[PDB]
DNA sequence: ATAGTTCATAGAATTACCTTTTAATCTTAAAGGACTG
DNA sequence: AGTCCTTTATCTAAAGAACTATGC
């Protein structure tokens, strides 16, 4: 009963962070509030955000200027380009080395250029914000003297002066920014990483540019007239203006030709965000206020011309936009709507609009309602001149048809063949041509099904009622406006306002719809002075006045939509520093005065004390010595981190180098770094080849120095024989493994009490619900990990290790405290499976109680498997174990279907189903829960409410919850049955399946069973590790640890015993084709003994080349068919008896029917016979559900899911999972025969799958 | 009867709101820089 | 010497109802 995974324990390390609540103890909270630390930290969090925004501005300016200045050699770009296109069609090593060379040369030029700048030197050091005496202060000051306002765009920072005060507010807090500076270093890093502007230029934007150039030349080749050069030279002249032509070095500013912008040297104009925006606008165009139609870009011209000549080939030439430059926060060249700030904007602007509509009067001094009703009544009457009023020939006309005639092309076809009874598309079509066209249309076609002009006119005559429909909603809207007219509330986007919001939208929607109905008449002012059409001038006068008034909808609709759908602003939590910028940076004893955070253990409870900055020596040696007592157990923490950095730093430092006294030999080894393979040499020195003797000499010097070190001796290092080391990193591993020690000092309760009472110490209990006195149940895994940190059994040989850089947070009360359930009153139980109908409690229950009050929080990082390195070649070790233990492994295959979120079959090595069940139901013996219904309801809620401007909440969390249950079920199955897990290779449902794969991988990184013993496999100290860390969905491939991924092909409709799958798919087309189809069968004969017909064939002989194999299918069994009279039960053998008797084909003696079948010439015969064959071939029969097989097995048995053995699929879903598991079986066999040193092949092909699945029982 | 299609479909842009995955840095004690005593 | 605040050291690795069509 021992798991085959028993040895897969303590395999590799990983980092985790545990989260707890901090409960202030004693007079701590009152002292905190007495010094105002919390509010100060809120202020500091906002000020910190602002400071990062200012520094970010400085970064942006620097990037812009330095990239403007950069000029890449045209020869470099040309070289890169030639190698880059040669790489297409050829993988030569010479080509990849040359490409690496060119790319790296360009990268080096840029990198060196920005590194040499004056402003880069001071970018990440303290001189930026707190000059010892700042470049930031200087730049801000110049920007003020130059009268240029940087912070105009954002609300939080008013002006430059405020930025000065904010920067100076961090006078002594530069270290507080170190992490941030790291992030900013990633912006300029010369390493190969996506966060670098060098990477963004060379890896991202250069290939995209060269691709756009290729597509452009090719576009001029295939479609020269596709793009209108004069037009883009006019519209985009602004974005086509460049200072320098890098091809000619000419420095004069002018608009460039598209030929010039795609000059390779002119790529030097697209480096920074300004050039990127220009280029991307040349591609995408822009909107301009005061222009009716948008200014077209290249891609628009390509699309339009491709649709003009009806050639989708041009699609391949659509150009890609350049990615943004990093950090750049820049304005768009296209028009940007203004924003409504709060609810008062919404209600007041809406009211203003609808009242402006109500009060407006035309030239004729009639209301818009009366005016439109008059115009459309006169139009219904035929009083107006139909030749002088026109519909826009665009989509609006189509929508008119579909609105009245239910078919969109009716009008367009009608005029189209009206002309027939080289015609280019007109912009407008007069109502005359319409009327005549659809009249002739009704004359040329069946009368009863026809479409009349009076229906159009009746639609336009019915339009005016929409105003009446709008009035009532307008007044109740007035009520809502009374509700929301408050100036700064901004709570209209709270979910609680849903109803209201919907109402608002409804109103707008109505009006919006109205506008579009009238849009068909409106004549946009797009300027073409060629032809002005003669029109009824009065009709269009009053109309265009009304429509111009109603067109104010679209800005209003956009502004309201953009405000309402915003994500609500919730304060969330902020970092508590307790006046210390290095608060939780490290737990080491020697760093206590600096980091001021200390851990205690009292009784079975844990505590975090934070020393007040003023008195940080509260716990120094003297104080622990004279306060030694039985109150609290203080943790003393010793760590030697980054040995590869720490040892040279300490031993070769200017301070102590004389003390450690390294020989000139060791100095040499260090200078040329001969002790390392790829280590960094000392600056100014040349890296020299690795020498094992130098390595071991350096290791000996390290041992001597450690034993000479005043402090580090205390670690009690036990080092391997230095001759055993083949590389310095094995020594460093032993150093870091043993350089971590946790011991405790006992401190009197009276001293702790006095030092908290004095406000010198801030004491918190580290708490989660498992530390309550009432908690009798299994604790959270994170509670077990936390406790394991300080456990003796862990301290003797450390697996759980405490990390520095913890953080503390404060979360304000988010929700008003509401007592949902008063005490002593019975509460209805939600689970219908619950034996207990209701429950009563002695105490109150408050919904979301934790959010009803302010709270303190502790995020503590830890390292698991501290003494193991990271995962390396994990799949190979898994596969070794599985090959060794192949006899015992089960296959747990998981499929997804319409009926189940996840369905699984457990199978053995022989193909027998041990277990088959659904993951829909999760529960104990007492209760159970079905998540399928709940998930369905979620998916409905999304799509429905999405059109209500209603907030969707926590659907992904609701899915991941369920999944978090099923990963536990799977883990249990896997350990219990020595199983590997097999998934199908891989819209929303699919995403749930993928999320299950990812969360299962992560679960199996570190697998602890709560009931297992602390020191035994599966327990806290010995956790199964059955997968490596998740990387990315693409990188899952075919195997992640004990999880494998197989193609899903042909797992649905296939016989479990014979592996038969229907590839015939016969359809009736003609008598000739039917005779040809039935002639190709080998033998169609009747079995007297068995009592059914038999069709024997070879898939080779039929149309599709892919199919193969000999088969004999039988008419045996029942079948189910659905039809519009419900479903009925058909017996194809009897049906065939009827058909053959009707045509006097004699099957009674068991003769062969093929020739007879092919001899008939009647359509009904072959139609019905092909139908019978089709129903026979139908394995999946669903009542309006079971699986059946037309192929007999060795025993002459036909598989029937309705009555089937335990080890066979009992339904179709289980059949799909079962075949997933059969592909898993193939994988197991390959794993079993895999040889050492040879790569394992996990790709399954349909041929291999069909051969295996057909021959396993045959 | 009955036997099949549609409730319009789709492309190229721009703006806005919302959402997601993915990829980087760190999860440190102690030397150094200044200054004070 | 004592302190506070900042900078430093640098390995390993590889659907369902309605409409359309007569094919029943
Ligand atoms: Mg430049
Ligand atoms: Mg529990
Ligand atoms: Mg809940």
């Amino acid at each position: 009963n021992a798991s085959i995974y028993q040895e897969f324990v303590n395999k590799y390390s990983l980092s985790k962070t545990l989260r707890f609540e901090l409960i202030p103890q004693g007079k701590t909270l009152e002292n905190i509030k007495a010094r105002g630390l919390i509010l100060d930290d809120e202020k500091r969090a906002k000020d910190y955000k602002k400071a990062k925004q200012i520094i970010d501005k400085y970064h942006q300016f620097f990037i812009e200027e330095i990239l403007s200045s950069v000029c890449i050699s045209e020869d470099l770009l040309q070289n890169y380009s030639d190698v880059y296109f040669k790489l297409k069609k050829s993988d030569d090593d010479n080509l990849q080395k040359d490409f690496k060379s060119a790319k790296d040369t360009i990268k080096k030029q840029i990198s060196e250029y920005i590194k040499d700048s004056e402003k880069f030197k001071n970018l990440f050091n303290q001189n930026l914000i707190d000059a010892k005496k700042s470049d930031l202060i200087l730049w801000l000051k110049q920007s003020k003297d130059n009268g240029i306002e940087l912070f105009k765009a954002n609300s939080d920072i008013t002006d430059i002066d405020e930025a000065l005060e904010i920067i100076k507010s961090f006078k002594g807090w530069t270290t507080y920014f170190k992490g941030f500076h790291e992030n900013r270093k990633n912006v300029y890093s010369s390493n190969d990483i996506p966060t670098s502007i060098i990477y963004r230029i060379v890896d991202d934007n250069l290939p995209k540019f060269l691709e756009n150039k290729a597509k452009y030349e090719s576009l001029k080749d295939k479609a020269p007239e596709a793009i209108n050069y004069e037009q883009i030279k006019k519209d985009l002249a602004e974005e086509l203006t460049f200072d320098i032509d890098y091809k000619t070095s000419e420095v004069n500013q002018r608009v460039f030709s598209l030929d010039e912008v795609f000059e390779i040297a002119n790529f030097n104009n697209y480096l920074n965000q300004s050039g990127i925006t220009k280029f991307n606008t040349i591609i995408g165009g822009k909107f301009v206020n005061g222009e009716n139609t948008k200014r077209k870009g290249i891609n628009e011209y390509i699309n339009l011309y491709s649709q003009q000549i009806n050639d989708k080939t041009l699609k391949k030439y659509k150009m890609s936009v350049l990615f943004k430059q990093i950090l750049s926060d820049t304005e768009s060249k296209s028009f940007v709507i203004d924003k409504l700030e709060d609810d008062s904007d919404v209600v007041t602007t809406m009211q203003s609009f609808y009242e402006q509509i109500a009060a407006f009067k035309t030239v004729e001094e009639k209301s818009i309602k009366e005016t439109l009703s008059l115009l459309f009544d006169d139009l219904k009457a035929q009083k107006l001149d139909l030749s002088k009023i026109y519909f826009k020939n665009d989509k609006s006309l189509t929508d008119l048809s579909q609105q009245v005639f239910d078919d969109y092309s009716v009008i367009g076809t009608a005029v189209l063949e009206y002309i027939t009874q080289k015609t280019e598309k007109a912009k407008y079509l007069s109502l005359e041509t319409i009327k005549l066209a659809l009249e002739e249309f009704n004359k040329h076609r069946d009368i009863d099904k026809q479409c009349r002009f009076e229906e159009i006119l009746a639609n336009f005559a019915a339009i005016p009622m929409i105003f009446d429909e709008i009035a009532q909603n307008k007044d109740n809207l007035a009520q809502i406006s009374i509700k929301y007219q408050n100036q700064g509330k901004k709570d209209l986007l709270q979910a609680s306002a849903e109803d209201d919001v919907k109402a608002i939208k409804d109103l707008l929607d109505q009006t919006n719809n109205l506008l579009h109905k009238l849009k068909i008449f409106h004549i946009s002012q797009s300027e073409d002075k060629a032809n002005i059409l003669d029109k009824d001038e009065h009709f269009y006068l009053v109309f265009e006045e009304c429509y111009f008034e109603l067109a104010n909808i679209v800005p209003l609709y956009n502004k309201i939509r953009n405000y309402i759908t915003q994500k609500p602003y919730s304060d969330e939590k902020f970092k508590l520093n307790f006046e210390n910028s290095t608060l939780a940076n490290g737990w080491d004893k020697n760093k206590e005065p600096d980091n001021t955070a200390i851990l205690f253990i009292k009784d079975d409870k844990y505590y975090l004390g934070v020393m007040n900055k003023k008195n940080n020596k509260i716990f120094d040696d003297k104080a622990i010595k004279e306060n030694k007592g039985e109150g609290y157990k203080k943790i003393v923490y010793k760590l030697l981190p980054g040995a590869n950095k720490m040892l040279p730093k300490v031993f070769f430092s200017a301070k102590s180098i004389k003390f450690y006294n390294p020989s000139e030999d060791i100095l040499r080894i260090r200078n040329h770094s001969t002790h390392t393979k790829n280590g960094s040499p000392q600056k100014g020195y040349e890296k020299f080849e690795f020498n094992i003797e130098d390595c071991r000499k350096f290791i000996d010097f390290y041992k001597q120095s450690i034993s000479k070190h005043p402090e580090w001796k205390d670690f009690g290092f036990r080092f391997s024989d230095t001759q055993r080391y083949n590389s310095i990193d094995e020594f460093y591993r032993e150093v870091e493994n043993q350089g971590y020690k946790l011991t405790f000092e006992n401190i009197s309760e009276s001293y702790i009490d006095s030092v908290v009472n004095q406000g010198k110490l801030y004491l918190f209990q580290i708490y989660n619900k498992d530390f309550s006195a009432y908690s009798k149940g299994r604790p959270n895994l994170h509670t077990l990990y936390w406790k394991a940190l300080f456990d003796e059994r862990n301290l003797q040989d450390v697996v759980y290790k405490l990390n520095g850089e913890a953080e503390l947070f404060y979360r304000k009360q988010s929700i008003p405290k509401k007592i949902t359930h008063p005490a002593k009153e019975a509460i209805a139980n939600k689970n219908k499976d619950n034996p207990k109908k209701e429950s009563v409690f002695e105490y109150d229950l408050i919904k979301d109680k934790r959010f009803t009050e302010d709270k303190f929080f502790f995020h503590c990082p830890i390292t698991i498997n501290f003494k193991s390195s990271g995962a390396n070649k994990f799949n190979d070790e898994i596969n070794l174990l599985l090959k060794e233990k192949a006899n015992d492994v089960h296959i747990l295959s998981i499929d997804r279907g319409e009926r189940h979120l996840a369905y699984y079959t457990l199978v053995d090595g022989k193909g027998n189903i041990i277990k088959q069940d659904t993951f829909n139901i999760i529960g104990n013996d007492r209760m159970k829960t079905n998540y399928h219904d709940k998930l369905a309801a979620i998916e409905k809620d999304r799509d429905s409410a999405r059109k209500d401007w209603k907030k969707i909440n926590n659907i992904k969390e609701m899915k991941e919850g369920y999944l978090s249950q099923v990963v536990h079920e799977i883990a249990k199955l896997v350990i219990e049955y020595n199983a590997i897990v097999v998934f199908q290779d891989l819209k929303v449902e699919k995403q749930v399946y993928q999320k299950l794969e990812k969360m299962l991988i992560e679960k199996l990184n570190y697998l602890v069973f709560k009931d297992n013993e602390f020191d035994k496999t599966g327990g806290v100290l010995r956790a199964y590790q059955l997968t490596a860390p998740f990387e990315t969905f693409k990188k899952m491939g075919k195997q992640t640890g004990i999880i494998y991924y197989v193609p899903a092909g042909f797992t649905s409709k296939i016989c479990p015993v014979t592996g038969f799958v229907n590839q015939l798919y016969p359809k009736y087309e003609s008598v000739s084709k039917s005779q040809e189809f039935f002639s190709k069968f080998d033998k169609i004969c009747y079995n007297l003994d068995k009592g059914y017909f038999e069709f024997s064939f070879d898939y080779k002989n039929f149309g599709d080349k892919a199919a193969k194999g000999k088969w004999t299918i039988a008419s045996f069994g029942s079948r189910l068919i659905n039809f519009r009279n419900d479903t009925r039960e058909v017996y194809p053998t009897k049906e065939l008896e009827k058909l053959l008797k009707d045509y006097s084909i004699e099957y009674g003696h068991g003769e062969c029917i093929k020739a007879a079948i092919c001899g008939e010439s009647d359509k009904k015969f072959f139609a019905k016979l092909t139908s019978v064959l089709n129903t026979i071939l139908q394995m999946a029969n669903s009542k309006t559900d079971y699986l059946i097989s037309p192929v007999a097995d060795v025993n002459g048995n036909f598989f029937d899911s309705r009555q089937a053995p335990k080890n066979m699929p009992q339904d179709a879903d289980a059949n799909g999972a079962y075949h997933i598991g059969l592909k898993g079986l193939m994988l197991l066999g390959r794993i079993k025969n895999n040889q050492e040193g040879k790569k394992l092949n996990l790709v399954i092909k349909n041929e291999e799958y069909f051969e295996f699945v057909q021959n396993r029982n045959n």
